[PDB]
């Protein structure tokens, strides 16, 4: 299971909402970041997340909210993807911008809230 890195915690149950440290592409049991380098990677990022949601017993359809932040161009496509199989309607507000540099170089990363 992803193992939060540096000052933080992956997550935290304070009111009504649970919030999300940006998660990692990292196999969580390999500390490493997933191998391919497009999707694979910004579909285990997303699983990574799909985990700690369900710790604190919670659908994922039940995200309010989602931020991700991505280094490359356009894979907002290859991206787009991925994220459907995790997210069923409705969706949850989400925001995508171009980052341009990231944590151990990770393709991308994303927070999210979610009401409890």
């Amino acid at each position: 299971a992803p193992k939060p890195v540096g000052p933080y915690s992956q997550a935290v149950e304070s009111g009504c909402f649970m919030f999300v440290s940006g998660q990692i592409p990292i196999n969580p049991e390999t500390g490493a970041l997933e191998e391919g380098g497009f999707k694979e990677s910004a579909k285990r990022a997303l699983d990574n997340l799909k985990a700690i949601v369900e710790g604190a017993g919670y659908s994922m359809d039940d995200i309010v909210k989602v931020t991700v932040y991505i280094t490359d161009i356009s894979r907002f496509s290859e991206f787009n993807e991925v994220y459907r199989e995790y997210f069923n309607r409705p969706y949850p507000a989400r925001a995508v911008v171009g980052v341009a540099a990231l944590p151990l170089g990770a393709p991308l990363e994303v927070e999210a809230v979610l009401y409890t």
